[PDB]
C-alpha cells in the first residue's frame, strides 16, 4: 500500500472506481444525445448544446474523481464502458425524461458512497462528495424537473411548435 | 407623547401602524407567490422574479412608514402576521388576478389613511402618501392590468403555450 | 412527490418549514428593534442599523431555506408570524441580551435540523447548513458576546455616557 | 393688481409676507446661536457650525417664500426684524431645546398657512408648502429631538464631559 495512504478503505477505493464508471457512462450517454439533436432530421441546435456541455461536466466528475483517488493513495482501475442505452433518444421531452433518470442513478450512488464514508469513518471522503458533487447533483435535478415542467406545458396540442419555441426560447443557441 | 410631536393625531398614529401591518402581509404573500411559481412543476422563472421584486417593493413601502411613524413622534407597533391566504396559487392568470385584489386593497388602504389625514388637517401625512404610495399604487395596478389583458389573450385554446410565451417574452428572466 | 424529489424525507421538509417560520419571526424581531432605537427618545443611530441589518440577513436566511426546500423537491409552507416579544427595547444592553437569546435559539434549531439530516442519511442537508448557516451563527453570536462584554464594561457609574459611546465608537454610522 | 395674479387671495399674500418675517426672524436667532458657539468661553465649535448652517436654511426658505410671493403676482412688504430672544444661550442643551421650540413655531405657522390656502382653496399654495417646506421641517425636528436625547443622556455627572462628547462624536468640525 501507498507511503501516503491514511484512513481510506478498500471498499471506498473500490466504490470510487466504479463511480468514475459511471460518470465516464453518464458522459458517453450525453455525447451520444448531443449528437442525436445534431441530426439534419432532429436539428434542434439549443438540446444538442445543453447534452454537449453535459457530456464535458460529466467527464470533469470522473477527473475530480480520479485526481482524489491519487491524493487518497489509491488505485484507479479502468473498466469497459457500456454504450448508451438507446442509439435514437425521440423527443426533447424523451431526451430529458432518460437524463433526469440517469442523473438520479449518478445521484444515488453519490449517496451510496457518502454513507460508505460515514460507515467507515472516511470524512475526507464525505467533505469531497459534500462539497464537489451533492449539491451540482440536485441543483442540476432542479433544472432538468424545471425542463421537463416547460417542455411537458408545451406539447399541448401543437407538439412540433412547443419542441421548436423550447429550443429558441429556454435553451442556448 | 415625544417632544417632537405635532399635529400628528392618534388616529393616524394607529392607522399607520395597521397600514404597516398590511403591506407586510402584502410582502409575505408575495414571498409565498414567487417561491410557489419556482417549484420544479411550476416552473415560470420570470413570474418568480416578478413577485419576488414586489415582495421587497411592499417591505421597502413598510419600512417607508415606520421611519415616517418615529420622524412625527408616533411610536410603531407591530402585530401578527397573517399568512397568506393560500398555499399554491394555481396559474399565472390565477396569480396575477390575486395580486391585483391585493393592490387594490392596499390602494384603498391609503385611499381611506390620506381621508383620515385630510379630516385631521395633516399635510404633512397627505404628502407623504401623495409622493411615496398613490402613484406607485396607481402604476403598479395599471401594470397588472395590463399584464392580466396579455395573459387573457394567450390562452385561447392552447393555455399552457400561452403560459410560457407570456413568462419567456413579458416577464424577464 | 416531485419528479425530483430524492432522499428528502417529510420530517426535513417539515422542519425546514418551520425554519423557515423561526427566521422570518427573526427578521421582524429586528425590524422592530432597528426601528425602537430611531425613536426621538432613543436616537442610537448604529444600534437602529446593527439591528437593521440583522433583519436582512434573517430574511436572506429564510430565502436560502425556501430555495433549498425547492431545489429538494418539498413544498414550502408559510403559517402565520408572531409579532415579537416586546414593544419597546430598554436600553442596548437588554436589547444586545435579547438578541443573544435569540440567536441561540436559531442556532439550536439548526443543530437539531442537522442532527435530524444526520438521523435520516441526508448529506446534502447537512452540507447545505454547515456550509451557508451554522458558522454564520458560530460569528453572530460571538460578535454579540465580545459587544455584551463592552456594553458591560462601559455602564460603571455613568451608563447614559456609556451607551452613547459605544454606539459612536464600536457601532456604525 | 397683477396681469399675473390669479386665485391669490390677499389674506394668503400678507400672511407669506409674515412667514417671510419668522424665517428671516428664525435665521437672526441661529446667527446669534452660532456666534455664542465661538465665543472663547463656550467654544464648540461644531454645536456653532450646527447653528450657522440653520441660519442659512432659514434665509434660504425666506428667499423661496419672496420668489414664490412674486411667482403669484402679490407683493412683499418687509417690516423690522426682532432681535433674538437672548443675547447668551446656555449650554448645548438650552440652545437645542431653545431650537427646537423656534423649529415647531414656525412649523406651526407653516401649518396654519396650509389651512388658509386650504381654506381660500388654493392648490399651488397647499403644494408649495408641502413640496420645499413641511417635510424640511419635520427631519429637522426630528434631528433634533434625537440630539436633545443624546445630550441629555451624556449630561449624567459630569455635564462639562459628555457637552465636550457630543460636540466632537455627533457634531460635525
Ligand atoms: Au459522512
Ligand atoms: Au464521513
Ligand atoms: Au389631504
Ligand atoms: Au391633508
Ligand atoms: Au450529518
Ligand atoms: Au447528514
Ligand atoms: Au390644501
Ligand atoms: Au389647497
Ligand atoms: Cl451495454
Ligand atoms: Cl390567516
Ligand atoms: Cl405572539
Ligand atoms: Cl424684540
Amino acid at each position: 500500500s501507498s507511503q501516503i495512504r491514511q484512513n481510506y478503505s478498500t471498499e471506498v477505493e473500490a466504490a470510487v472506481n466504479r463511480l468514475v464508471n459511471l460518470y465516464l457512462r453518464a458522459s458517453y450517454t450525453y455525447l451520444s444525445l448531443g449528437f442525436y439533436f445534431d441530426r439534419d432530421d432532429v436539428a434542434l441546435e439549443g438540446v444538442c448544446h445543453f447534452f454537449r456541455e453535459l457530456a464535458e461536466e460529466k467527464r470533469e466528475g470522473a477527473e475530480r474523481l480520479l485526481k482524489m483517488q491519487n491524493q487518497r493513495g489509491g488505485r484507479a482501475l479502468f473498466q469497459d464502458l457500456q454504450k448508451p442505452s438507446q442509439d435514437e433518444w425521440g423527443t426533447t421531452l424523451d431526451a430529458m425524461k432518460a437524463a433526469i433518470v440517469l442523473e438520479k442513478s449518478l445521484n444515488q450512488a453519490l449517496l451510496d458512497l457518502h454513507a460508505l464514508g460515514s460507515a467507515q469513518a472516511d470524512p475526507h471522503l464525505c467533505d469531497f462528495l459534500e462539497s464537489h458533487f451533492l449539491d451540482e447533483e440536485v441543483k442540476l435535478i432542479k433544472k432538468m424537473g424545471d425542463h421537463l415542467t416547460n417542455i411537458q406545458r408545451l406539447v399541448g396540442s401543437q407538439a412540433g411548435l412547443g419542441e421548436y419555441l423550447f429550443e429558441r426560447l429556454t435553451l442556448k443557441h
